[PDB]
């Protein structure tokens, strides 16, 4: 049962060049993901703005933080991705 | 694919009523529906449903054919498949080595 309000918010989180780039970079970087500083470099964007965009994707569920002790890597949430693909094509 | 066409596609789908119309059309492949039937099923006035179909049509996510009184719409499933292949492209450093099925 997928909340259409959640699907909307995920598509809205994606419908921005910069958020789409972050997301697609994190898909390509599965399953280890990236520190937010490396995302910002791949984007040519200030690290602070990237942290905001990331929080927008994270609130929508499309990106999760993989934490090992204190060390945080952002990852695409592939389960939620696969569910989105199914919602739109199945 | 142009990135601007991709964002436009996501924008068209990020709309509750447009998403409901498009999922209905996906469900009704391959025959599609005339717009009046789409509005009647959703219990909405035709003027708003037609508008939202147009938006999906500009985005390329629906195809349209004349049939008198209304227009028959279909989901353009090759375009939607293309959108999801773009979102997943190069998964796992181009290997595609993770659960995508
Ligand atoms: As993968
Ligand atoms: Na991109
Ligand atoms: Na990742
Ligand atoms: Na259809």
């Amino acid at each position: 049962l997928q909340d259409p309000a959640q699907i909307v918010a995920r598509l809205e989180a994606l419908a921005s060049p910069v958020r789409l780039e972050i997301f697609r970079l994190l898909v390509e970087q599965e399953p280890t993901g990236l520190v937010s500083g490396d995302i910002a470099e791949h984007l040519g964007q200030p690290h602070n703005g990237i942290s905001f965009h990331l929080k927008n994707l994270q609130h929508a569920g499309l990106v999760t933080v993989q934490r090992e002790g204190r060390y945080q890597r952002y990852r695409a949430a592939m389960p939620v991705v696969r569910a989105l693909v199914a919602y739109l094509t199945e």
